[PDB]
């Protein structure tokens, strides 16, 4: 209906506001865009499912979340993905895992204190309801 679709969009304009947050603070440049393959030629085979913040802009617009709960897995998996690729005691893994455990506490921190729960509850019924 009108009142769902104007529902996803309200949904949409609030996640790209979220993405653009994290993806204009300096600490999370390494996540703003896929990896250089160049710089990681193993990546692709290491990581089974890649993921960062321009490819979640994209799927925004793809209208691939339907719920915050969808969009969350997504920055779950930016920052799971780092603690599988880099695990290292080296400076550069402590460096990039300190920085995406910081994106994830730092997306679910401006949920908690922005997203409004019967927003959520309304997204995730109609999103059961199809
Ligand atoms: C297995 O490779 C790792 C070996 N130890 C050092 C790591 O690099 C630490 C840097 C990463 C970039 C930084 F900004 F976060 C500062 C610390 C190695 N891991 C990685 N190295 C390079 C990259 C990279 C990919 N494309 C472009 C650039 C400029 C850098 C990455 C990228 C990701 C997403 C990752 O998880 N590890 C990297």
């Amino acid at each position: 209906s009108m009142q769902e679709e104007d529902t996803f969009r309200e949904l949409r304009i609030f996640l790209r506001n979220v993405t653009h947050r994290l993806a204009i603070d300096k600490r999370f440049r390494v996540f703003t865009k896929p990896v250089d393959p160049d710089e990681v030629p193993d990546y692709v085979t290491v990581i089974k499912q890649p993921m960062d913040l321009s490819s979640v802009i994209s799927k925004i617009d793809l209208h691939k979340y339907l719920t915050v709960k969808d969009y969350l897995r997504d920055i779950d998996l930016i920052c799971s993905n780092a603690l599988e690729y880099n695990p290292d005691r080296d400076p550069g893994d402590r460096l990039i895992r300190h920085r995406a455990c910081a994106l994830r506490d730092t997306a679910y921190a401006i949920i908690k204190e922005e997203l409004d729960e019967d927003f959520e509850q309304l997204c995730e019924e109609i999103q059961e309801s199809r």
